[PDB]
């Protein structure tokens, strides 16, 4: 159940945004595939014009890049933030942990298809991650203690 | 314990399968890098023929993609299937969700590697992606209800 | 809690640690991107001394390829291990499971930024797969038998 700790409330709806978040990346990749007819399989080039639309393109690379970095970081955060909710930490402090996480993230990939100037799109990485080792580390001296 | 909610059985099989698939990805993109000779490192090439043989291919790029799909829904799959088992679903209902994904990945697997005709891979994707929505949703507003 | 079952504490600890080893990887590239002037976007090589520097670089790929084949084993291992944990394993086994992974994971990514020889990379891939499989197919079981 969803109570079974004060912080995992939290945690779940920041966690299923951020999932959500990299579906309308994936939606994205293919909406600019077929608007700028950049396919990476000659079966799908065929059905959209012919095989010269088996291309690269710079705004799908970007599009697959942001959502890569998605993967490097959302996913440890989906398993960091799960134990998390459930070593006891302060509900204030566990809600600031998510959420800066969150706003981070979500400025990461507007940072990253909007093409912002640098180094904004690396500072909302790092802001993002800070939490992220923040969890870490606790987690480590829970499970190191318990041993 | 497996038992801890009435959905979670199906859950554990059709996610471990999932898992296993994509282990089988992993040992067949090794195994058509081996066959075509077409190796991603000096050092895999050296002992393999030659340094000629660090080059691309696109067989290997294709189970490359494959895998990588793989990451970008699987893996949320892990995450969302796994807490939706615990908000206390019908179990037909979430059976139907966790087949729906499997039949849809494996097909899609199959879609991508075989290089079957458009759009039967992009509908395979989708079709998976639905239960997917839903889970993320029924979370959401799980989440929400208990801050 | 962290006590919940005796395997439980280890499985944390070792997921952590290769947590933030994955981190490890990711700083690692940043740095590499740095040195090497190598940047995967325009506004980040603009800031670092000019559009030329948008460029690949083989140092910066084998650091991406590294950290790929983390995601592709890692994640994994993070999902299986967790629910393994909660099957009753016996101790001593659950921890040479577990420590076999962590061992092999990290030998991996030594192997692969070293660019040490073939096949001492896969040869740490195929051993850190083997508690991986052992503990999807112990899985397996569990579920198949609680439907
Ligand atoms: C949202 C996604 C699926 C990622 C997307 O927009 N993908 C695009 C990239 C290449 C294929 C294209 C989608 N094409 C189709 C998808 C379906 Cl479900 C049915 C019919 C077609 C069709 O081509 O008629
Ligand atoms: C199934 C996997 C491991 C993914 C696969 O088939 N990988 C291939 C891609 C390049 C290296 C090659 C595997 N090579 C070896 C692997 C081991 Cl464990 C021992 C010895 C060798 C050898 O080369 O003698
Ligand atoms: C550790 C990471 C962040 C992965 C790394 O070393 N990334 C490098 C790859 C390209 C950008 C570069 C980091 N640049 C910055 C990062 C911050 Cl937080 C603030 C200012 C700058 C700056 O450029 O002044
Ligand atoms: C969850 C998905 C986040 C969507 C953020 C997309 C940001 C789009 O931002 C757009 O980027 C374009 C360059 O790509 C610019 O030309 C436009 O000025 C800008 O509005
Ligand atoms: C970036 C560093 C993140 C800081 O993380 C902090 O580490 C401390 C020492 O391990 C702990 O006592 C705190 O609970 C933790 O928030
Ligand atoms: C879990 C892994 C799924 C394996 C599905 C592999 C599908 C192989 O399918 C094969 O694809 C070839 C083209 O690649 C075709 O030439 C063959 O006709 C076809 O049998
Ligand atoms: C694609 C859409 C998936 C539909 O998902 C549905 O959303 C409804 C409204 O949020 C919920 O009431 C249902 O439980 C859910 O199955
Ligand atoms: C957790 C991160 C693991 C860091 C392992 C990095 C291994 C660095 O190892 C280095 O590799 C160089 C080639 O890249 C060689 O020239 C050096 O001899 C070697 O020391
Ligand atoms: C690589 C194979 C990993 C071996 O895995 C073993 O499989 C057996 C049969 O399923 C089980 O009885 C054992 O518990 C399990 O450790
Ligand atoms: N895989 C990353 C590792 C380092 C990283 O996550 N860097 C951040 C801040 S510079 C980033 O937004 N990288 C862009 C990307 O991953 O495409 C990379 O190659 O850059
Ligand atoms: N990363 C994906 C995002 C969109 C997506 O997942 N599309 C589906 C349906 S068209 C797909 O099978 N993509 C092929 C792939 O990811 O290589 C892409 O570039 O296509
Ligand atoms: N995606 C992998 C699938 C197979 C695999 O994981 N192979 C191991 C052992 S050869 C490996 O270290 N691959 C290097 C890599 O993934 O970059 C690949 O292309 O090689």
């Amino acid at each position: 159940l969803v109570m079974s700790s004060p912080a995992l409330p939290a945690f779940l709806l920041c966690s299923t945004l951020l999932v959500i978040k990299m579906y309308v990346v994936a939606i994205i990749t293919g909406q600019v595939r077929l608007r700028k007819k950049a396919f990476a399989n000659p079966e799908d080039a065929l059905r959209h014009g012919g095989p010269q639309y088996c291309r690269s393109d710079p705004d799908v690379e970007r599009c697959l890049r942001a959502h890569r970095n998605d993967m490097e970081t959302i996913y440890p955060f989906l398993f960091l933030g799960f134990v998390y909710s459930f070593l006891g930490p302060n509900p204030f402090v566990a809600w600031m942990h998510f959420l800066v996480f969150l706003v981070g993230r979500v400025a990461h990939t507007v940072a990253y298809l909007g093409k912002l100037r640098a180094p904004i799109r690396s500072v909302t990485y790092t802001l993002a991650q800070l939490p992220c080792a923040s969890m870490a580390l606790q987690i480590l001296w829970e499970a190191a203690r318990h041993l």
